[PDB]
DNA sequence: TTTTTT
């Protein structure tokens, strides 16, 4: 770590609501990332609220999304409407009654509205007026990078509560993720300002030449949902291995099917979810604690809930004895025997419809398990008492005719997996009489080779096809570009210098703060 | 042409 960000977790430790800042590239998230550890030992590793403005980004650093946190759904309503809201589900209000810093990663995207609600529904749980309750804020962001969704967005700073929130400033200012390349640094310091001439259009367009052609897949990112399908799919299917279809159960009572077609796209769930063994895949409904919109992952193979009830026991014990596992594989009345121990009324009318879900295939046979699901095992010519691939690909060759899911290993930013079996989820838009007027049945998955700019806003990308086709926010540009670490493994498709702008208050913001080292000079006012 | 919801 370097000397002008350990001011920043220092200045951070004796507890001023400061937001920092940066050129993409300066590592403010790593910075974070090792903070957070430094306030959970403060205030409590329960009390400390990382998130993000994104999901994806929110993973970065271990966050859920900031709206998931705060428990106000999209937060479109009144401010006054969504303190209700809040108070209401008993895990959000005291989630707000004991946090002691509310962490907020690229927070350029959020609008100065709800920044001024948020500031608003702590006030009036808290029973205090200070700028957040008294919360420790930590805003990271740069806002030179996208800016808010809009459906006018003002900037999160225009805010009455940001500027009332925020006491503290800092910036920094080496690009870390670029290293290497002096060059392409510079070429993007000036890409984000507004200014290019013609050794940086020149060198720009000459990035279009084809990436490497190895074994490694390049990520890409486009600005629309319809090109990252487009691209997700591209690249899905060149992926050896065999299909899986994922047919998605839709309802049920509405007319306009336009808009039923367009509120059966923002659910982020496909009417047709085509995965194969090996796709990087990312989680869009918040599930759990560690399983949330934006994880990464990995597919692994495709069991049904009783063969996967084995190769889970099987991950807790390679040294087991299999003479229960051939109690599975030769009698599989005893296999629900034991998945079951493990173990409302309206979740009862969509079980049964989430039930007929990928449908079971009793005329279609069942493939074998690939090489790599039972290398796990695989690290003395008495222990080797495998017959458990053979048991364990005898057991899925039981499951023809029966359901078989996505087995995806997750990856948090803590380099830690976790094995999932995706299950179907249902997302429905109704009314005070509960009718679903437009629901859907789908896995709550998605390919994740190809990120819009707005998810990879924050990424590293080490290989990273850029396509700036269809960019119209400024600065969005300069995010896909310098999500690259280098050139030599950079594409950079129909570059367009023609639209690349600054906007005014960025810059009219980034000179009235403290730089690195009006940084430093707070913290003998301190000490 | 975008994100955000257990
Ligand atoms: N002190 C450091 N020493 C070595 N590598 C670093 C350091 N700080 C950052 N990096 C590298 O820079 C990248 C991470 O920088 P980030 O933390 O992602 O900054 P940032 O996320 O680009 O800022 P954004 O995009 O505005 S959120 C990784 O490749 C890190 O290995
Ligand atoms: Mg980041």
């Amino acid at each position: 770590l370097s000397k002008e960000q350990e001011s920043i977790i220092k200045l951070a430790e004796n507890g001023h609501n400061i937001f920092y800042t940066g050129s993409a590239g300066t590592g403010k998230s790593i910075l974070l990332r090792e903070m957070i550890k430094v306030l959970k030992g403060i205030y409590g590793r329960e009390n400390v609220a990382v998130t993000a403005s994104t999901g994806l980004a929110a993973c970065n650093i271990g966050g859920i999304t900031i709206h998931s946190f705060a428990g106000i759904g999209l937060g479109k309503g009144d401010a006054d409407k969504l303190y209700k809201k809040v108070r209401r589900s008993r895990k959000h209000l005291r989630r707000w009654e004991n946090i002691g810093a509310l962490v907020v990663d690229e927070i350029s995207m959020l609008d100065a509205e709800l920044l001024d609600k948020l500031d608003f529904i702590a006030r009036k749980i808290r029973k205090n007026h200070q700028p957040f309750g008294g919360i420790q804020l930590i805003f990271c962001g740069d806002f030179f990078q996208l800016p808010p969704v809009s459906k006018p967005t003002k900037f999160a700073f225009e805010s009455k509560a940001w500027k009332e929130g925020v006491k503290m400033t800092i910036m920094l200012q080496k690009v870390f993720r670029q290293r290497g390349d002096v060059k392409f640094i510079d070429m993007l310091n000036r890409m984000r300002l507004g200014n290019i001439d013609d050794e940086t259009e020149r060198e720009f367009k000459k990035l279009s030449r084809p990436l490497p052609d190895d074994e490694i897949i390049p990520a890409e990112l486009y600005s629309t949902r319809m090109e990252v399908e487009r691209a997700n799919n591209s690249r899905l299917s060149k992926l050896p291995g065999q299909v899986h279809i994922f047919n998605a159960i839709d309802g049920g009572a509405l007319e306009d099917e336009e808009l039923k077609e367009r509120l059966l796209q923002n659910f982020l769930a496909p009417k047709e979810l085509h995965l194969k063994v090996g796709a990087q895949v990312m989680m869009v409904k918040n599930l759990d604690a560690t399983l949330v919109n934006g994880s990464l992952g990995k597919v692994i193979e495709f069991m049904d809930p009783e063969t996967y009830f084995c190769y889970e026991a099987l991950t807790n014990d390679p040294s087991m004895p299999p003479e229960k596992l051939e109690t599975w594989a030769e009698n599989p009345s005893k296999l629900k025997a034991a998945m079951e121990r493990e173990q409302s009324a309206v979740a009862s009318r969509k079980s049964s419809v989430k039930e007929g879900f990928a449908k079971s295939d009793i005329g279609e046979p069942v493939s074998p398990l690939d090489s790599s699901v039972f290398d796990f095992m695989k690290r003395v010519v008495l222990e080797n008492i495998k017959r458990k691939e053979q048991l364990m690909q005898t057991i899925h060759q039981n499951s023809a005719g029966k359901r078989r899911l996505p087995l995806v290993r997750f990856k948090a930013s803590d380099m830690s997996t976790r094995m999932v079996l995706v299950e179907p989820e249902d997302w429905a838009i109704e009314d005070e009489n509960e009718k679903p007027l437009v629901s859907r049945v789908q896995l709550p998955l998605m390919l994740a080779w190809s990120l819009s700019i707005h998810k990879s806003q924050g990424q590293t990308l080490p290989k990273v096809k850029v396509d700036l086709r269809r960019v119209f926010e400024k600065g969005q540009a300069y995010v896909a570009l310098s999500r690259a670490v280098s050139r030599e493994g950079l594409q950079v498709l129909n570059f367009d210098r023609t639209r690349i702008k600054a906007h005014q208050k960025v810059i009219d913001f980034y000179l009235t703060l403290s730089s690195a080292e009006s940084a430093y000079k707070q913290l003998e006012a301190d000490e």
